[PDB]
């Protein structure tokens, strides 16, 4: 199903396949296993792995 997140620092991108984003983003996993997560942001329409530690459920 959907499973979404909120942005709680921000995070600037520094990989080829990392996602930057800035505190208050949503975003939805694209499952939860382990530490980075492929995601999407519903704010910025971009996609990367994000670091599940910056993050927090939002419904």
């Amino acid at each position: 199903g959907v499973t979404t997140f909120v942005a709680l620092y921000d995070y600037e991108s520094r990989t080829e396949t990392d996602l930057s984003f800035k505190k208050g983003e949503r975003l939805q996993i694209v499952n939860t296993e382990g530490d980075w997560w492929l995601a999407h942001s519903l704010t910025t329409g971009q996609t990367g792995y994000i670091p599940s530690n910056y993050v927090a459920p939002s419904d």
